[PDB]
């Protein structure tokens, strides 16, 4: 079998394959707000997703993924505590069974409905391949999802998530425009970390939003309808597909507002 978040195969298993699962700079973590440091030296953030482009969507067995054409810096990400330009190559999402829980990241402890995850890789680096194998390749910007108002963005993932059921199956995602998925504030909290699922390489800067978006009922139902299986298998409903959060250790979260 492979890794997934089953009992046999969840998070849980994953240091066996990749014994990284239990490293020094592991995520995601919980934020204690009232321990992370503010950091009035961070440049602003810059989100530069004005010439976006999208490829396809896609259903891996353990999300659905939007491809985007990163052989060129159309869609970037820098400032903030970036070096560099970061372009952006995939937007996944970690969502719950329940409204209580879904997210990765947490606050305080506290759970939100889901995770949006939007993946970057550093030009210094040449292609993605290479950036995940330095501690500084990778800059994940990570959306919280509240319900609340549907998200106008999101709607365009809804949408195709019919076609798009079981895992392996794909369907064309040309013209989606990534800034749909982004709340008001850019207030962001950052530490190093590690991708969430294998091979868990420690080598993301994580960037994760303070403001979540909103999502409707109607839109978070649609997103657990998915599955992990392939067409034809017994149906396992794509649901809490997170990792908890794991040890800190002595690493810093920094704040850029006070
Ligand atoms: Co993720």
């Amino acid at each position: 079998h492979h890794w997934g978040y089953g009992k046999h195969n969840g998070p849980e298993h994953w240091h066996k394959d990749f014994p990284i699962a239990k490293g020094e700079r592991q995520s995601p973590v919980d934020i204690d707000t009232h321990t992370a440091k503010y950091d009035p030296s961070l440049k602003p953030l810059s989100v530069s997703y004005d010439q976006a482009t999208s490829l396809r969507i896609l259903n891996n067995g353990h999300a659905f993924n939007v491809e985007f054409d990163d052989s060129q810096d159309k869609a970037v990400l820098k400032g903030g505590p970036l070096d560099g330009t970061y372009r952006l190559i995939q937007i996944h999402m970690h969502v719950g069974s329940l409204d209580g829980q879904g997210s990765e990241h947490t606050v305080d402890k506290k759970k939100y409905a889901a995770e949006l995850h939007l993946v970057h890789w550093n030009t210094k680096y040449g292609d993605f391949g290479k950036a995940v194998q330095q501690p500084d390749g990778l800059a994940v910007l990570g959306i919280f999802l509240k319900v609340g108002s549907a998200k106008p963005g999101l709607q365009k993932v809804v949408d195709v998530l019919d076609s798009i059921k079981t895992k392996g199956k794909s369907a064309d995602f040309t013209n989606f425009d990534p800034r749909g998925l982004l709340p008001e504030s850019l207030d962001y909290w950052t530490y190093p970390g590690s991708l969430t699922t294998p091979p868990l390489l420690e080598c993301v800067t994580w960037i994760v939003l303070k403001e979540p978006i909103s999502v409707s009922s109607e839109q978070v139902l649609k997103f657990r309808k998915l599955n992990f299986n392939g067409e034809g298998e017994p149906e396992e409903l794509m649901v809490d597909n997170w990792r908890p959060a794991q040890p800190l250790k002595n690493r810093q979260i920094k704040a850029s507002f006070k």
